């Protein structure tokens, strides 16, 4: 609720699709397929390919990408703009995929996905079942991210490792946010 | 609820048969057959004919198809502009089956409803009922995408398998955004 | 909710009588008698009449009705563009029944109303009074589409036999759906 | 809940005097009497006085009467643009009274209470009570529009004679609607 | 709800007074004191000192009721167009009072309380206690209009008496109606 | 929520200090102390004491109260006007206070606050302890204006006295209408 | 509620400071310690600090400061003009402390965190309990504003007690209001 | 709540980097660990950098950085304008910062999650277990910003040390509130 509250308050206060990746964040069904062997590749290729599809559709939706390569094409072109056309362009599109990673990784839930069956949950598994083959804890910990499955609440306490990942992935969201301002104000102070 | 949240977030956002094919989704009652017979066949036609009535629909919509068939009939017309008119109607027409398609992939009903009874879902079998007729089992994974009709938990988790499918589903419908945005991009790079 | 949820899209979208049609039958309380002998005249009248009057009604609020019965009238009239203005009334006022029908198709409720004391269900009638006389069989069927008078839950299953018979319904309305839009298509292709 | 959405409706798509009469009807407290003696005065009633005072109010709100009462009034008036005159405010009057007839047809509360005490409802009684004096039917079929007082369901059965009569009721409504669309189509053509 | 309902229509539709008593009946905590000594007096009172005292408004609200004082107090005012001004005046000022007996009678509380501590509800009455006092039944009719404080449904059925003196109520408003709209008809037509 | 009501539907139709007064009142927390020794008191002063400070208040906001000091401080002012535009200040001051009682009389709360302790509630009292100290009394009807505080209901009903003593407020607040309006009257047809 | 009820009210009708202070204090988590040792202090504290920092904020505001204290700073400055000026910034800045102050006296909070673990409440104690060590009883009375940790209902009552020093407060609240009511005439009346 | 509330209050209201930072943590979903290692880590951090990259943002968002760099890299530039135009950019930027600190101060919520583990809490911790290793402790007191995983109510009680630490921090944010408004003060009163 709090990203349609972030979405909605967004748009009151209104370089454009980055409400279109916000929006298309927060009414876009993440379900994890909780299986040891497609939680990583379902995590990452969330966290992965929707920036990219951002990248190119950004390129796309460009308005002078035809005489770009139109001028790269011929031997002698009707030069120089052309690096600074190409290069504004790269940096209007780069927008949306930073916007989608930020928003993903504050909101933990790729990262839960993805690092949950093999993260080592030591402190959160029970004293009993403390010595057990870690491929049975596997399947329960690839489980961790979904309410209505994780049926094992005897052995690992689902909430407190559920913080505990969430946590790690807003820090390096944060950091993520950190590092691409520094860029962004290098760029600015240079270029 | 996600996809009356974009419609209306596209709403407030706003070439309009894209919204159109949007809402007429969003407030469509799929309803799933739930039989082993009739399953393939409604989940494939709720995915191929309506964007072929969209096509249709688009086509007609079109205000100057009557001067296309006027210049096709004629055996010499008051000619180029002719190829490069249908061009532009057959483009402007093709968005609509694209988003149709593209949102009922990435909500996985009609994939869930469509290959579930033909499905290998062995993981998901109890270990009691591992050893039965597939005949047997093909009632009840038909069954799968029916809430209130699937009343055999004892033999194989529901969301467990709808979760897969489902997840299965978007991967496809990204593999096809992303085929879709490739030649988009070549088409507007060539042409 | 979906029709409602629908009309208040097209309401924001927003010749103006497929509006009227779509209101009237998202407000109009269908009520099956639930009877066999009265449940097939229901559910066809309601699917026949309702786009007859709309049709009679498309032609009175036509402005121009009244010279076209003067000239109709008269021996030698004061000809041609007759039959033109004729036809164009004709095809402005045939919307209202066309969107009435293909609305009333798509929820399959007079088609439930009016097939389920007939229709041939016997995959969804239990395997116990699988031997009974058709005649107690109808009573039963005919009392399917009501949900609070429906109480033979051990002979059959309502909500089978409701997806089953919903489906043929919207099977049916997409395949009007189709013809209409190739006979809309060949029209303005034509003449 | 229907007919304030339809209010609703008409309120945003928006000779008056109709929207004047269906919110009239919508924000009326329908209140059967449930007396054998007083229902069928009380429907009747409901169902003719009020547009008999909408007409008197349509005519009262006519701006222009008084000229009408001071030409019939004379001898000699300073003729034929009187008829005229008359007709049209007659026609002008005439709608009121017609949308609360369709409204209160269509929602058949004032049939259920007209009609409920001396109707042939013979398929509902219990086949207990399948034999006993009328005298003592006519109180319960009486008591059958109230829900809060119909306390014998083990003699008919409340909702499936509720149907019946409100279905009968919404063909007379429908027959109603065209008849009136019949005529005022002749009128459109002949005057 | 209905009151309101209607109150929130006729703001959508739009002399000023009529809006006034209208909102001003639907928020106001009509309390029957529910004792046979007051019943009568209150119900009575809400009935007949609102519009007097709506009745005097009008008449102050009045912008030239100064001159109309000035002109009857002298001897030889600087006199017809008083009649007609003082006329005009009190037409426009009756029209408060008339909605709100019209709004207070449809409503039939005023009546409830009114009338039911003396009414004859003899068919309500149980059979058991159908020979006791009078003034034992005095105090239970009271009771009555409170739905919190009627502990008595033992002897009598509130609500099957409730809806009858309702009912009388809701025919004793519409004569009203009727002959104060033909009483406006008659005006309108003379003078 | 009648209070409410009335203040957003006096803020649609919407000599503005009558609103504020109204609006002060709906969202004014009234807490009755409940204690024989602080009720009267309590009741009275919310009763007396925010009119006087609304008069006082209606006096500061007067942008012309200065002139008025000037000329009552001076000997010989730069006189007549004096006491007219005085009396216009006051006229202009005295609404919000007249406002203020008749809401808070209307709505009985400070009545049945201040007069509950000491009235005279013997047709209430359960015939039990019909006979005990009215000291015993004076705690307990004190107790009465408090729904979570009054745990006495086998000696005294607290909804019959609510009620009582709330209609015999209102009709003092009718009667302080009456006599106010009278007087308008009064002024306006005089000065 | 009522309190955001009263900010909508004022955001409707509508120097801005005041609204400011409203809107602070409608959205100011207060939270009582309900210690012995600590409530005095924040309650007086939430009443005087926050009064303070907004006359403080008043005067930073104000956008000429800087020439007040650059003559002030000054031997001869570039005089009269200055004490006016003054006095006028230090007026328009005296709102928002009396806004608050006059809030949050009206919504006994603060008073009730501050003035229950040493006010004399004898009359709430129970009769069980009337002869114990007021250190005892000092926890006890302090845990009074804290509904879910008062877990003491044995001893006091403690919405008796609560409705009492809200009263107390109320009246307090009325009094500084009269008070600076008063200040402001004869402060209007003079200068 | 609150929060969101007084969001919606500012935007009604309505340099705008405040606004920003305000909805960016009303939106923000602050997990705390609850673990005795990274609970004052990640309070803090959430304290700290945030602010930071609000101001390293607020830098970046200036239109005129690129000519300050500008001008610092030359040896002679085309000077003294520069101290101020940097002075002006820094004093905006940090205004983004101050907001966050303020707004995360007065809703405790990082302050509970970074000294809830080593805080001395005494006179909350049952009197039973009052006699047990700190380290015992520091798990405990380390669970106590988490409802769902705080179970050992038996030993200390959640909302009373909660309240406690929820005080202390809302002291310490109105005493950042008045330095900085002193602060701010004597900036616009020197230069
Ligand atoms: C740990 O396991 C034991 C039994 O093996 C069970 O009683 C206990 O509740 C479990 N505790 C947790 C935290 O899982
Ligand atoms: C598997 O079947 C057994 C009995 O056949 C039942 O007790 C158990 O709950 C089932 N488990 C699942 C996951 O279906
Ligand atoms: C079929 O009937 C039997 C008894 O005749 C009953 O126990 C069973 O639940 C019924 N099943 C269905 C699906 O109606
Ligand atoms: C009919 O009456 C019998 C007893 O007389 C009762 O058991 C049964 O439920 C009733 N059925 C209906 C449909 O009223
Ligand atoms: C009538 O009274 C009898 C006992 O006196 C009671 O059993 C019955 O329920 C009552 N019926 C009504 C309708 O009050
Ligand atoms: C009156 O008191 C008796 C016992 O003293 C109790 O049983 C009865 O319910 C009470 N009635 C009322 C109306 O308080
Ligand atoms: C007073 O205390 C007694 C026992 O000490 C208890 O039974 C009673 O309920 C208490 N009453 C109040 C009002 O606290
Ligand atoms: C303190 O501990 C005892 C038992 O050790 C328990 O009965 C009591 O409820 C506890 N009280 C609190 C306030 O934790």
């Amino acid at each position: 609720r709090i990203m349609v509250q972030f979405l909605q308050a967004n748009q009151e206060s209104f370089g454009i699709m980055a409400l279109a990746s916000a929006q298309m964040y927060s009414s876009f069904e993440f379900t994890c397929p909780c299986l040891p062997d497609y939680n990583y590749a379902y995590g990452i290729g969330i966290l992965i390919v929707p920036p990219i599809w951002f990248f190119l559709l950004g390129y796309v939706m460009n308005n002078n990408i035809s005489v770009l390569t139109e001028e790269w094409k011929r031997p002698v072109g009707k030069p120089a703009v052309l690096r600074y056309m190409f290069s504004s362009m790269t940096q209007r599109a780069l927008i949306a995929p930073a916007v989608w990673i930020a928003v993903t990784l504050m909101d933990g839930k790729s990262f839960l996905c993805a690092f949950s069956p093999t993260a080592d949950l030591s402190e959160f598994v029970n004293e009993s079942y403390q010595s057990l083959s870690q491929k049975e804890l596997l399947k329960i910990q690839a489980k961790i991210p979904c309410k209505d499955i994780f049926e094992e609440h005897e052995i690992i306490s689902r909430e407190a490792a559920t913080r505990y990942i969430r946590c790690l992935s807003q820090a390096c969201g944060w950091t993520f946010l950190m590092v691409i301002t520094l860029v962004a104000f290098l760029v600015r102070a240079i270029r």
